[PDB]
């Protein structure tokens, strides 16, 4: 019964998921004064022109926008990656207040939210086999700050009322994830983990330097979602982030000077 509440939050996850105290856990703090430029990194290739979104689901921890991943339609390549990684879903983590909500931090700065675009390595055939491999997933992480509205986010905002409670889903076709990207694709990269149970150490993280801006009204609608199911006492879906974990024997590399 893991979650983000008073008695089941991140500090308790290790009792059911001992890898929570592992060597390659995520998120981490990104220290911009020790991350080193790596000239061997190749430019990032984000290929989302043929993406096919299907559905949006409130899973009781966040909401997922799900894609058709049965063909190479929306893929991530280049950067630190070898091979081709297929987009399966995106989701967000956010706060109760604008000064918290991100999972990664930058020189200890917390952003209001963080977007995760989750991709799996096609050499492993399916997502469930990929998560068992150290190079199975690639997650593109994008910070959100509160300021101007993000036009490309509004179709997500407007469907949230239909998926207020745990277990609800809605059709969500023809959504273009390119409208969630910042101008620059400059990034930091390091090896890590899923940030929710089962916390598997299968992810190459690619965290963009440039945040996107969303409006106060857009974030306020995120904060009206519920962790609970229909007909249960209301528990607002806020503060669904894991804090920074020890870097241990890892280096964060920068794509940019
Ligand atoms: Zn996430």
């Amino acid at each position: 019964h893991w979650g983000y509440g008073k008695h089941n939050g991140p500090e308790h996850w290790h009792k059911d998921f001992p890898i929570a105290k592992g060597e390659r856990q995520s998120p981490v703090d990104i220290d911009t004064h020790t991350a080193k430029y790596d000239p061997s990194l190749k430019p990032l290739s984000v290929s989302y022109d043929q993406a096919t979104s299907l559905r949006i689901l409130n899973n009781g921890h966040a909401f997922n926008v799900e894609f058709d991943d049965s063909q190479d339609k929306a893929v991530l390549k280049g950067g630190p990656l070898d091979g081709t990684y297929r987009l399966i879903q995106f989701h967000f983590h956010w706060g109760s207040l604008d000064g918290q909500g991100s999972e990664h931090t930058v020189d200890k700065k917390k952003y209001a939210a963080e977007l995760h675009l989750v991709h799996w390595n096609t050499k492993y055939g399916d997502f469930g086999k990929a998560v068992q491999q150290p190079d199975g997933l690639a997650v593109l992480g994008i910070f959100l700050k509160v300021g101007s509205a993000k036009p490309g986010l509004q179709k997500v905002v407007d469907v949230l009322d239909s998926i207020k409670t745990k277990g609800k889903s809605a059709d969500f076709t023809n959504f273009d994830p390119r409208g969630l990207l910042p101008e620059s694709l400059d990034y930091w990269t390091y090896p890590g983990s899923l940030t929710t149970p089962p916390l598997l150490e299968c992810v190459t993280w690619i965290v963009l330097k440039e945040p996107i801006s969303v409006s106060s009204e857009q974030v306020l609608k995120f904060r009206k979602l519920n962790f609970n199911g229909e007909g249960e006492p209301e528990e607002l879906m806020v503060d669904n982030w894991r804090p920074a974990q020890p870097l241990k024997n890892r280096q964060i590399k920068a794509s940019f000077k």
